């Protein structure tokens, strides 16, 4: 059972929700966690979804060593030292890019498209959101042209929007990072941003980089043009991590614990046979098994919780804290009437559905729930963004736990100034406010509109806020 | 092109085939390889098949951390770490303290976990991709049950999946069996196995294992639960794993002198379309029909690739896809455009078929089935031809020298195995003068009859069970 209130002690509510739903287990190296089936199976769903979509695009998977010759060093084995100290892979570029130079010779070798599903390590932790060790996906492509490369960068970004909005039901905002927030080696970084109302922080959801040609020049990734001319390749890289799970929990969770969007739920309907005195139990258990079969033929994912060592009441709370969307109760009365009682997790509403009507009615409720979760979350995000024009509007907005959309000249130096300044003021009253992205969806920029900070001509509207 | 002959130069053969098929790239750290798609997608398909099957059993996936508090130590970050930390040696050290916390009552049982991941084994000797590597991919399962009976049952269920992984997906025949006391897992009580055979060097190779760990691990980590009557019991555990070795085994089993032969059930591309074009001839007539034929074939779920690359001849493409072991090649030339047919070539036998465009999808599904059945049947016939049923130790060296295994009546005494290993190691060296040790591979589940007085082929003590021996990987 979850006792901490989401809107009162947020970090405590969160720890409760993930721990009490059996998603994680804690561990003696800080920033490292055991990922349990309840969390891992949800990751399987999005992984499957993304994997299928990238295969449609002709992307292939592969696996690279975790060892190369910033860095973390394996220097000893036992007590004997290593004749050469071997590095754990800091980043994949080190290995993939030499290999790309050797595999690419002609335009006939392009585009080259590889992805990896693996875990990675980094070196003040929060489960899912910021960990020393996570699962992710990372893709690296090589093209003959920038247009082709750029088209892939956006296609992936669109898949990341889908992963969040279609699967996780989390609304996200597409945009470019500032010069100071993009990948430093790369030409151009696109991103997806989410928002956590309860502490008003923005959080980067996934990223898709147009890397251009620097790494190609650096690793001599070169190809023969159709006319026989030596050209550099145009590269992209992209990734999305198990952070996405964090955001989903934080977005849809309520006081009773997890709420899982049907489209990614391991168990969509849990069936709970009510036993009170042992005269009707056989018929009841038998019916449930039939309903499971009937529902499964409609692609519904179902688990009968017929464990005899637990009460009906214990089962409700259990499947509620785990966030199963739909609970179906079948007791002696329900059996006699030919019906089942169904309760949605998002709202608590209960329905009495007759056996024949069950598949279509559950299919429909799940769509209702999935959509309802997203729209509620979308409404919240819009409610958390304040359009503003002057810097003095900023601190009052951040105290409302809101983000801000403001006209900015896009001067990198101004962004550092803005970071420092907002940090400084937040202390008097980290607290810093930084660019989250410059949205693809730009409102109009009336002529002569000034940057909200420097007074100079504003170039574009920028999403700002406190951040993870 | 592959230049080494599979039975004359087996190792060289194997090395050419994996590289020229573009299954792997080489890497500056020895025993470490990049696994390119042609290889990795075969891993993807077996993983899918296996992961579907264990979910039906209630096994659930999880992810345990790669680092911990014979070990490889990470000591610095840049130029510098306070506690020297370690790449996870086995998974038991992290997993079993967690099982100890998770298990308290009979209601918590059974507990069935699995992990898909990469592993580092630091000691490898001489490196060969899929066979002897620093890093590999695997799955490892770990369960815990109220009774030994239930766990044992799970062990055998898992072993059955391992037979299916090999025989159904990779068309590799295997033999289920019990390991001997000296070949089993040290700490466990019973260990079952799935063995394969490599005709070209006469070696057996362990394909996968499923262990009845019993309770000694429970005792060591204090994984106890309370009985349904309040008594503290130790859990009965299992574990089981299957690695990328499965692929090296598939490679060895079906390959021939032109290169790889990949079973249609796991081939990344099942049907390569090869437009009979030359440089700057393209008029769209050939590519056009090729694309239509592709679309038509994917409507029957055939995995299809057109090789439209402009700067290679058809002959070079024929060889390139043969080396890669694509099961089926479909050739579309001007002549075929004129006759309303395609010519398709079976990779496994060379046999060619003239097939009319409308017959292609049903005739190709049928061919792929046949290729899949044939690969298994021919490997199974080879497997049973490689096994000699014997009565005494004398018949041993001659059989080893025919690159075969032996099936012998054995008393199962653990010291005899160590002896049988030494003697054969010694006799092999004698011949080298003018490696070689023979061990138990398994005690097969499938027991032929055992007449009343039958003696142990080596000690003369009365024999207990028939036992499969051979030289080994
Ligand atoms: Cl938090
Ligand atoms: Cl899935
Ligand atoms: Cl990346
Ligand atoms: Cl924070
Ligand atoms: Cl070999
Ligand atoms: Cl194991
Ligand atoms: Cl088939």
């Amino acid at each position: 059972m979850v006792t901490a209130k989401k809107d009162e002690n947020f970090s405590e509510w969160y720890t409760q929700a993930i721990v009490r739903s059996e998603m994680i287990e804690y561990y003696d190296i800080s920033g490292c966690y055991i990922m349990r089936p309840w969390a891992f199976h949800i990751w399987e769903k999005v992984q499957r979804f993304f994997d299928d979509e990238i295969k449609k695009m002709g992307v292939e998977n592969s696996y690279f060593p975790m060892f190369v010759s910033e860095v973390a060093w394996v220097t000893h084995y036992g007590d004997s030292p290593l004749p050469e100290k071997i590095a754990i892979r800091p980043t994949s570029e080190t290995i993939m890019y030499p290999a790309y130079a050797k595999w690419i010779r002609s335009h006939r070798d392009l585009p080259l498209k590889l992805n990896q599903w693996c875990s990675v390590v980094r070196w003040q932790p929060t489960p899912f959101l910021r960990t020393r060790e996570f699962l992710w996906q990372e893709g690296h492509t090589a093209h003959a042209t920038e247009e082709e490369a750029w088209e892939l960068v956006l296609d992936i970004l669109e898949l990341y929007r889908r992963w969040y909005e279609e699967c996780l039901a989390v609304p996200v905002i597409k945009g470019e990072k500032s010069e100071g927030e993009k990948f430093a080696g790369g030409k151009k970084t696109t991103t997806v941003e989410a928002f956590i109302p309860e502490n008003g922080r923005g959080i980067q959801a996934a990223t898709s980089h147009l890397l251009g040609t620097n790494f190609a020049k650096m690793f001599e990734i070169e190809f023969e043009d159709e006319e026989g001319h030596k050209r550099l390749v145009h590269q992209t890289s992209w990734g999305c991590t198990t952070r996405s799970l964090g955001v989903m929990i934080m977005t849809h969770g309520d006081d009773k614990g997890l709420v899982i969007p049907p489209r990614v739920a391991s168990v969509q309907v849990v069936i709970i046979p009510i036993l009170f005195k042992d005269e009707n139990t056989g018929e009841i258990l038998g019916k449930c098994r039939e309903l499971k079969t009937m529902l499964e033929k409609a692609d519904i994912r179902v688990r009968i919780d017929d464990r005899s060592n637990y009460t009906p009441g214990w089962k409700y709370n259990h499947w509620e804290v785990k966030g199963v969307p739909l609970r179906l109760e079948l007791g002696p009365k329900d059996l006699a009437k030919g019906t089942a009682r169904v309760v949605r997790r998002d709202t608590g509403e209960a329905y009495q559905i007759s056996w024949a009507d069950l598949a279509p009615k559950l299919l429909e409720l799940m769509e209702g729930i999935q959509r309802s979760l997203f729209e509620k979350a979308k409404a919240r995000l819009h409610e958390g963004i304040e359009k503003i024009s002057t810097f003095d509007e900023v601190m009052p907005a951040l105290n409302r736990k809101h983000l801000v959309l403001a006209p900015w000249c896009e001067d990198p130096e101004s962004e550092e100034q803005i970071k420092k300044e907002t940090q400084k003021l937040s202390e008097i009253q980290t607290g810093a406010m930084k660019t989250l992205c410059i949205p693809f969806d730009q409102p109009p920029m009336p002529e002569g509109t000034k940057c909200f900070y420097t007074g100079k001509p504003a170039k574009r509207w920028t999403l700002w806020g406190r951040s993870y």
